[PDB]
């Protein structure tokens, strides 16, 4: 439509993720509980670097803010401002400074009505992400004899999430309950802070078996790359630093998954020029073969070289040993189960979830 | 200090430019018999923040920050030495370059700053520099020691340890250093441990009760439930399970000890609040664990933060006790009854009198 908020309801959803930001503008009607149906996104926007990084004063938070949002087609509309693991990395008092100013600048002007801007904790954007992608694949309508579990692989933190019955000995923090189109719905949510591969590529960047033969390691060392050897070494990170093998696995074992979906930074390294999969899927036994033969197994001169266009090409060694380590060794999902991967060209991200469900913990 | 010394002995510059801020410092110096430089003196010094990596490199940005680096320091016409550590070294190299070609163009575009590096060094580079800084300022490089010295650098985003060792061809070239100064041959060991930083390791255990005064808010939701010695042992994991940090220093260190240990870096500051209760600018391990343990984790969060208003790092401190007690004793094996001597946090001292030392 020509105006879609004049016969629509539209509000702006801001992902302020660790590594940029993402307006997205929804559209969308009611059902007769009131509850967001037909949701079309009329708009995005995607900046870098992420809100987290830059220096909060006036002059810089407005050039953010305006970069993000002045070129918007639609405005007048009520905007949720929720930033994740990058603003996680600060505490409250150094946060304060940002949405102190975010405040101002929202006060100042005219355009957007801002209804809340805060950072959510990690079990609220692992809700987001399942609402965000079971809404994608039409699985909320009705009660699904199929589990769907959905992994948020970002920058700064990773995200799980899945069916599971409330259960008394789990921590409430990582159950929630909602009721969406008449169905009850109880899930398992948990997020790993430090984990997503920024954040973690910052303890291995010195380990040889990580990065292609003869990579300029920082240290002065060569690359000597081993996928199956830089996989050992980042399950140390994840199951005797951060235990994430203890704490998912006994529930993924009594709540089995049958379809998994991955959005967040995964879907780019199995779509760019050096991984082949089909079907927008893949297993973690073919990422680290093809991790490990593609990238690890060659010379970095002669690699580099070849595929000057990729930024991210250096870490794509590293990158596949760790998303095996986290799926397979953390949370113990077989190496030949299929993952779905939504395509990049669709820039999903968890925000359709908050379209849907307006609470946070 | 003369007035204007920079007309009067020779001057350079050398900017450490750090994961969390750049520093400039200006020395003058007068040289021995062989042109070594003695008599160091800090003329002028100037801190800012964030760190060079974090910014956005392009030309607008670049001037922005070295101009307020720089813009106000007293004499401009000096050789420049712009080394930068942990942050930089986080980054692929053709990302590095995107600032260096930007750096390098602002200092071609004046004429007073005579730019002669501008590079990240590694962190074995670093360690040699912070051994020679620690140990010019305890004036033990004019002559042969009674006894060994071991520095360490507990930075932002990566530590160093440096200490003598005679060479061992079993060991990497790259984590040895023969130097011969003020007319004597030293030998190092020097390692350094990206990632274990202090901002950086932090990232890892931030939704570790244990590590967290009681009832501070973790960002998961969670409460602090703070208890050191089990925040201690989360540490000792990253150190060990994770970087072998014990498997690479502790043989070294058992067959080469160390009489006397220095550190700088955030030691000092953490030692130096007024929670803690040390004499004499030294800890040791246990006493820091124990502070730590009784003084923070195991107090209420609201009561401290009112306490202590104007301490932007004390939600740190069961943690960061915790931490250096990870890394020293179960890292590194020092006993923990040791002591540590911490340059005193007013002084500000860095590596880069290292630099006027060895270029
Ligand atoms: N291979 C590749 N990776 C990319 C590309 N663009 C971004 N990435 C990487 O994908 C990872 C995941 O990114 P994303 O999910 O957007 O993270 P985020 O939402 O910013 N971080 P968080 O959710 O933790 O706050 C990030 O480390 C990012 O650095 C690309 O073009 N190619
Ligand atoms: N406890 C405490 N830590 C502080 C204070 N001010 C700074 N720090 C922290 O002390 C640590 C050491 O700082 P510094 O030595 O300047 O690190 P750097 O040189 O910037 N980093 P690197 O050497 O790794 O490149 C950092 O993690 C910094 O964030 C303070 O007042 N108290
Ligand atoms: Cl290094
Ligand atoms: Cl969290
Ligand atoms: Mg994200
Ligand atoms: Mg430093
Ligand atoms: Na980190």
């Amino acid at each position: 439509d020509t105006n879609p908020c004049e016969k629509h309801s539209c509000i702006a959803v801001i992902d302020a993720g660790s590594t940029g930001s993402r307006l997205h503008i929804y559209s969308y009607d009611t059902d007769d509980t009131n509850t967001p149906i037909h949701i079309e996104e009329i708009w995005n926007k995607k900046i870098k670097p992420g809100f987290a990084s830059i220096q909060p004063n006036s002059v810089t938070i407005d050039a953010y803010l305006t970069m993000l949002l002045a070129d918007a087609p639609i405005h007048n509309i009520p905007v949720y401002f929720y930033a994740t693991a990058g603003m996680r990395l600060l505490p409250q008092s150094q946060q304060k400074k940002y949405y102190d100013e975010l405040d101002y600048w929202f006060r100042q002007q005219s355009q957007w009505q801002l209804v809340e801007a805060k950072t959510i904790t990690g079990n609220d954007e692992a809700l987001f992400d399942w609402l965000a992608v079971n809404y994608k694949l039409d699985t909320l309508k009705s009660v699904q004899n199929k589990s769907v579990g959905v992994m948020d692989m970002g920058g700064a933190s990773v995200q799980i999430v899945f069916p599971m019955p409330k259960n008394a000995e789990i921590s409430k923090h990582n159950q929630v309950e909602l009721n969406i189109y008449g169905q009850n719905i109880n899930l398992y949510v948990h997020s790993f802070l430090g984990l997503g591969q920024t954040e973690m590529s910052h303890q291995f960047l010195n380990s040889p078996s990580c990065f292609a033969n003869d990579y300029p390691l920082p240290d002065g060392e060569s690359g000597q790359g081993n996928a199956p050897s830089c996989k050992e070494e980042v399950t140390s990170l994840m199951n005797s630093v951060h235990k994430v093998n203890q704490q998912i696995q006994p529930l993924l074992a009594l709540n089995p998954v049958n379809e998994w979906y991955s959005i967040g930074g995964i879907s780019n390294l199995a779509s760019s020029q050096l991984f082949h999969f089909e079907n927008s899927e893949l297993t973690n036994q073919s990422l680290l073969q093809q991790g490990d033969n593609q990238i690890c197994h060659q010379q970095w001169d002669i690699l580099n070289g070849q595929y000057p266009d990729d930024e991210y090409l250096y870490q794509y060694c590293l990158l596949s040993s760790y998303y095996y380590a986290l799926m397979v060794d953390g949370y113990g999902i077989n190496p030949n189960q299929t993952i779905h991967y939504i395509p990049p060209e669709q820039n999903l991200d968890w925000t359709i979830g908050v379209v849907l469900h307006r609470a946070l913990e």
